[PDB]
Formats: structure tokens, C-alpha cells, sequence
RNA sequence: AGGAGGACACAAACGGCGCGCG
């Protein structure tokens, strides 16, 4: 929902939301570009954890 | 002369902090 003036509430949900789907992009582009283990080990834990 | 031809619809939100009252 917007507020007074040209700015949208902030939501919870949607926040981490955007982290875990930004997580998600950032681990299947390295995938893609066979990053080296300990990068897709820290890659998966780091989504795990968001 | 005769004769012939010729736009309808549509009324303000969510979480903290503080105070106060029942």
C-alpha cells in the first residue's frame, strides 16, 4: 500500500521474499557458470538461511 | 385551308514507541 506521497509501505513478507529469490537468481547464474565448490557451498547456505 | 408528314461503476491502514483512561 502506498503512504502520503509517492512511497509504498514497506511489507515484511515481501522482503524476504526479494531475498530469497535474489539468492535463488544469483546461485542458478553460477551454476550456470560453474563456479568453484566452496562458492556454490557458501551460494546454498546462504539460501538455506534466507 | 384539303391532304400528307412532322463512458458505467468508484470514498482514507499497518507496525513500533510513549502517555492516559477504564
Amino acid at each position: 500500500v502506498p503512504l502520503d506521497g509517492g512511497r509504498f509501505a514497506t511489507s515484511d513478507l515481501n522482503d524476504l521474499y526479494r531475498r530469497v529469490i535474489n539468492r535463488n537468481n544469483r546461485l542458478k547464474r553460477l551454476l550456470d557458470l560453474a563456479a568453484p565448490d566452496i562458492i556454490v557451498r557458501n551460494e546454498k547456505r546462504m539460501l538455506q538461511e534466507a
